[PDB]
């Protein structure tokens, strides 16, 4: 019954997550976080590297809000498939869960490309009646993804 | 309880859509309204448009089935995914929910392309012991569509 | 609760089968599997025709795990994306279901491309506390499709 509570939990956040940067309400996406999160997007070898680099990085609220903000200022279409989530551990009310993404975008000249194909790497605060990301890593395969004003993945 | 119970059968349905439209069971895609119902495929963009155009219209089960008659006396492989579905508000027995989804499609060519990716937004009626959609907006980011004989989405 | 317990038994396994097999973790996917087992990859049109040529064929275990070792001996990095499950039959603990999948693969140029969508087929053993597959039939629309070494789907 609890571990049916934490995956329907953590499978309604991803579902609201992609429809959130899909609608473009990119205001509520910081929300989805606590305070002193970690959010990041690493390409999936580099996960092995001594340093890896990550090409988008925020290691707090703030941070997130930055970035909404200068998108906000300084003005494609997406969609979001994701996967069930699998849950990898489970500490208290703490939980670790990886979920399958591919990221869709329409251009100017009409076609739907795959942008940005990854898993997420997740470990999710489930206390106090709530569910919201600690860090999420979104490990990727596509080798070109934007470096300018980069929607979140 | 009672939202677990909607989210699994709006769930289950969409799972059993995509598959009734990828196995060519066109048919049975009619059955899965009410009469008096309401389909629709329409541009992201035309959602703000004074007047929005719908390339794909039925404001009746009638012309739903007049579709699927015209499909099989004037006769690509479809495959769709679909994401979990985000329950936006509920009335009693009558839901409202959004799922974004995917349709490829392979042509003679064989190569599996992104034929419309967009998202469902729905109002469906579970009175009755039954799951049946009273209204299905497919709310579209992909410029190309077909225009005759089209498969629905 | 039965029905709820099936679904989300044959759900959680098809997350867990997409993720073994973008992370690598080969020795893990025979596993799946009961020991006298069927595992095939067939193309759509084939399952009508009096000989459906399967491009991928296993019929026990022991032929999945000999697919394993040869790919570990003779050394792209993939993607899956399920859709949630239809369950088709049940009788008693052997469930029938079937579930759309599109796997998404980059190689070395660095796009993200379509390699294989189809929909499994499968009958599932759901005795003695566990999930595994009797038998999958990945039944597939994409043409062009690995004949070499080629990973699982
Ligand atoms: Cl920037
Ligand atoms: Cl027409
Ligand atoms: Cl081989």
């Amino acid at each position: 019954e609890v571990a049916q509570v934490a995956q329907s939990a953590i499978d309604d956040f991803n579902a609201a997550y992609g429809l959130c940067l899909d609608d473009d309400r990119l205001e509520q996406w910081p929300t989805l976080f606590v305070d002193d999160c970690l959010y990041q997007v690493i390409a999936r070898e580099n996960v092995d590297n001594g340093l890896p680099a990550a090409v988008m990085y925020c290691d707090s609220k703030g941070m997130l809000a930055d970035r909404v903000v200068a998108l906000r200022k300084a003005n494609h279409f997406n969609r979001h498939l994701i996967g069930r989530a699998v849950i990898t551990g489970v500490e208290g009310d703490q939980v670790s869960a990886e979920a399958s993404y591919v990221v869709f975008q329409t251009r100017n000249d009409g076609e739907t490309r795959i942008y940005n194909a990854g898993k997420y790497v997740d470990r999710f605060d489930l206390s106090g009646g709530t569910v919201r990301l600690k860090s999420r890593t979104c490990i990727y395969d596509t080798l070109r993804i934007a470096t300018l004003l980069a929607t979140p993945i």
